[PDB]
């Protein structure tokens, strides 16, 4: 058998980030990388590219040249895990062993649940921000977009970025109200979600915009069938089973429903959902001492997003080396994450939260304010952080700054 | 290779009704079974075997007993799902094509998901009414208590019944009562919801119970651990991530996480959860239009039931029928399920609801009440119409019965 030292499951955000700090830790020579896609995305820029922001190009790179240095990078997928033996299989039909195995699979999208998705995008006036292949349809829906409705979904499954399907219907009042054809649009958020969003500052602030911005929201209401041709979209109400309803419109934006990768739903490392079975605070994997988990793929509740991976790598990076001592873990993760909530052109609301989701922010000012400065962040910051330092493992989220101002 | 007009996907309690229903339809020749199992068990007696009340023996009967007669039973496990071929295929490595195909795959059991089980098992003072391996563990453990903690949990998945774990609570509570050491007894419900039944009528039935009878519900508590070993079980705070708390037990009843089968957790036929994706009112699948789905396996947003099975039956031999003569569906399913609250030896609080979580009433009385008539239809008279009725395609639920009741 192939064997590591160090097997790392997936070259996403948080498989290269951990990746980096492995190889730090063990020597480059003794990490691997499992990952079949020849690129690599930034995804938090296609929020942006869909509302025709920003390029859809520079927020991809070659994954080789983000594996870290030396890294030995297995172009191929994992299919099966068998933590009881220390070996993974691929679909290249082989096994491999591992003397630490760090799980950062992601989260699947799953469009084809969606009747009528994803055979339905080949047509006009619809799109997702959450594909590189539907993500430039959201902008030329938006910009051909003429009179009538105008609706943005979200499923009943977990998904990442809880935010971002709001944003983009943000972006699309501001570009409607830019381009003079404000008045011809009937902009409508059909979510499956009981509220606007999970933490109360911020769901306040956003129920304000809702209010200003004559937004119409339905609570309980997911997207069941797209019939793309037609342009009508079919959604039933959660709260009164059976019920569906159909409706036109102008331009769709399907946030699809989510769920963990096919491989790790029927695996041992899996949880009774399907999702990687670790310790909330330590990351280290409950049944399998030798397994972690980071990112979206596994069980932590807290929002799926990549400053919550960046925030988890800096916990992990300390598990693992306790655990190569064998001694107990003592940094705890403490359920960070953010959301910088873009409500339009240049305005982010940032918020930032914990795992008993009260608000946890980084700045000495009212981040639920719209603020230029944090679109900013996200627009041109974040990416550049990203490449050039939380790829190569110097990026723990901001606890530290937040430390560092209030003092 | 074979093919059948019918496929039947599973021979429990939908499985085994459905089968019956269509080879009425297509003829028996026409209709097929995939079922591993050598044993049909009906399930809902096991709260009472669990409680020493009926006999393990007599829950269960061959398979071969139960197929209906001229019915193919192919015994092996569905291994893969292909509906854009029209053909599922086994462990035996054969594939299997059909005209119409029903999932009746039911709920899977994922005790090793709770750390240290189900090794724990072997270790006395733990049981689980849901696994014909430990149903007579609790009995076990309910005679063998002296004294300390008594701690029944509720997970945090979809469940089957989801009554029955505090049925068995209740039935421990009149137990130690009768056997003189219930003033020896520390009786805790840990479970991972917030309410203690998501109907109010029989919740506020309960309520009552609760606090007559000095028994303690913990909310958002999930059992995560066991160390069956020291007789310790460890519970998360649901609302407090990284919180947990580790009780000593001295008898402790395990209801285990689950999931839907691990077959259709990858399938084309799922929804995103994993569930066999159905309309909600005619059980017909929504982008494979010659699949069908009944029971537990389905994402139907009702109690996972044999009542609601039973009720499901009666609509899917309908809509089936009408695809069958080019006819558009048009008799909908309402949600009706039934939970025969057993609270002790000798009472039953039988809710019955539909998909708005409303109580859906056979009988003219109120049945959030106690009632001894109510038991003996659960321990005594159920059984007889389910093996004879139901599993012969005859019982399609208590609809006609309570029009005519009313
Ligand atoms: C539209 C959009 C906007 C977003 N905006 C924000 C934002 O503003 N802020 C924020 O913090 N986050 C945001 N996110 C979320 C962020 O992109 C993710 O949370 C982050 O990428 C999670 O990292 P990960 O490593 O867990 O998963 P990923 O980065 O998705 O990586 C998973 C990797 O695993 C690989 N993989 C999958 N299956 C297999 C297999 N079987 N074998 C091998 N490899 C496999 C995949 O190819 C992929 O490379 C956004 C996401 C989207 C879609
Ligand atoms: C302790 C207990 C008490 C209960 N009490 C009540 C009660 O009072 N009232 C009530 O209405 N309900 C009650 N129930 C629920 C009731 O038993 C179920 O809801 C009912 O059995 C559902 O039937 P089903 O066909 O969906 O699944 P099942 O009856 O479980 O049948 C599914 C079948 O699929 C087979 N199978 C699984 N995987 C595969 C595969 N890969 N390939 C082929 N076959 C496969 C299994 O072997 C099984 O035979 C109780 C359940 C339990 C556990
Ligand atoms: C349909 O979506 C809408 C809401 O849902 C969040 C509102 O709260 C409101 C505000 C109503 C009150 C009484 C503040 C409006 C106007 C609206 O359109
Ligand atoms: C790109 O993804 C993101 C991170 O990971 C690099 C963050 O750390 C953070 C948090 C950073 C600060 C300065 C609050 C955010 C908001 C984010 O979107
Ligand atoms: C065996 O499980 C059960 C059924 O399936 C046969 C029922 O039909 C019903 C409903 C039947 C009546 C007479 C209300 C109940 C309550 C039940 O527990
Ligand atoms: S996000
Ligand atoms: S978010
Ligand atoms: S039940
Ligand atoms: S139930």
């Amino acid at each position: 058998m192939n064997h590591y030292e160090v097997l790392v499951l997936g070259g996403g955000s948080g498989g290269i980030t951990m990746a980096a700090r492995m190889k730090r830790k063990v020597g480059a020579e003794n990490v691997a990388i499992v990952e079949p896609s020849e690129r690599h995305f930034y995804q938090p820029i296609w929020t942006l590219v869909g509302a025709g922001a920003k390029q859809l190009s520079s927020s991809g790179r070659p994954t080789a040249s983000v594996i870290p240095s030396g890294v030995e990078w297995i172009k191929a997928r994992v299919t099966e895990l068998n933590p009881d033996k220390n070996c993974i299989h691929t679909d290249d039909d082989e096994k491999i062993s591992y003397r630490y195995l760090i799980i950062a699979l992601g989260i699947q999208l799953d469009y084809e649940k969606i009747k009528g998705l994803p055979e339905g995008f080949a047509h006009p006036k619809i799109g997702s921000n959450y594909s590189v292949k539907t993500v430039e349809k959201t902008w030329k829906a938006l910009q051909d977009f003429k009179e009538g409705n105008a609706i943005f979904t979200f499923p009943n499954t977990p998904v990442k970025c809880a935010g971002a399907p709001q944003k983009i219907m943000y972006l699309s009042e501001a570009y409607f109200r830019k381009t003079g054809k404000r008045s011809k649009a009937n902009i409508i958020f059909n979510t499956s979600l009981g509220a606007i969003f999970g933490v109360k500052k911020y769901a306040d602030a956003l129920q304000e915009i809702i209010q200003e911005r004559n937004l119409t929201v339905n609570y309980k209401k997911n997207l069941i069938e797209v019939r793309a041709d037609k342009q009508e979209a079919v959604f039933e109400n959660l709260d009164k089973p059976g019920e569906t309803q159909v409706i036109s419109y102008e331009m769709l934006h399907v946030t699809p429903p989510m769920s963990p990768p096919d491989v790790l739903k029927t695996s041992p490392v899996a949880d009774a959902a399907g999702w990687v079975d670790v310790d909330k605070e330590t990351l280290q994997h409950r049944r399998y001492p030798n397994v972690f988990g980071i990112g979206d793929c596994t069980n932590l509740p807290t929002s799926k997003t990549a400053a919550a991976v960046a925030a988890q790598s800096g916990i992990l990076d300390r598990t693992i080396s306790v655990i190569m001592k064998n001694q107990t873990p003592t940094k705890k993760y403490d359920g960070y994450t953010s959301c910088p909530l873009v409500t339009g052109y240049n305005r982010v609301i940032l918020a930032e939260f914990d795992y008993k989701a009260e608000p946890l922010e980084t700045f000495p000012f009212d981040q639920s304010k719209e603020r230029l400065s944090m679109y900013l962040m996200k627009a041109d910051l974040m990416p550049f952080l990203y490449w050039n330092m939380m790829l190569r493992g110097y990026w723990g989220g901001p606890a530290f700054l937040r430390k560092l101002f209030h003092l």
